[PDB]
């Protein structure tokens, strides 16, 4: 039971919307939600910290695996942000209108609930680098997570 994460760097500038996308390969109840941390040596996405002042209890979806889940309308209308899990396995964090002061180290975590004593968490990282120089590109540019 593991996450993907299509791309490890996101490159926007300011004004943009992005997609930052983790995919989930593999009844049980999943939670699953977003958050910025920092890229530790042993362990990454540990410290959960605020997407434009919410947190990731905020941004938290909760749905079966016969199930998708998206975050509410007033959210996105008042934050600009969309999280969203299809049927397909795609977890997604939408943001809209970037600034830079969205740059940072992202995380996605799910949480597989089989049981009361049996959770298993997984996470994915990407940084999101939002540039404001006169070399900014017009879209994101995107770099792959491997191979
Ligand atoms: C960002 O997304 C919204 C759709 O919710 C759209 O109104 C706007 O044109 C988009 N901005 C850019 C730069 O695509």
């Amino acid at each position: 039971f593991k996450v993907a994460t299509p791309y490890s760097l996101y490159v926007c500038p300011e004004g943009q919307n992005v997609t930052l996308t983790c995919r989930l390969l593999g009844d049980v109840t999943f939670y699953k939600t977003w958050y910025r941390s920092s890229r530790g040596e042993v362990q990454t996405c540990s410290e959960r910290r605020p997407i434009r002042n919410l947190t990731f209890q905020d941004l938290h979806l909760h749905h079966g695996g016969h199930q998708a889940a998206n975050t509410s309308h007033d959210l996105a209308q008042r934050h600009g942000l969309e999280s969203a899990s299809d049927h397909h396995g795609n977890f997604s964090i939408t943001m809209r209108n970037l600034t830079l002061l969205d740059s940072g180290l992202y995380c996605c975590l799910v949480v597989e609930i089989r049981h009361h004593h049996s959770e298993h968490r997984v996470h994915g990282a990407m940084e999101l680098q939002v540039q404001t120089g006169k070399d900014a590109p017009s879209n994101c540019v995107v770099y792959p997570s491997s191979s």
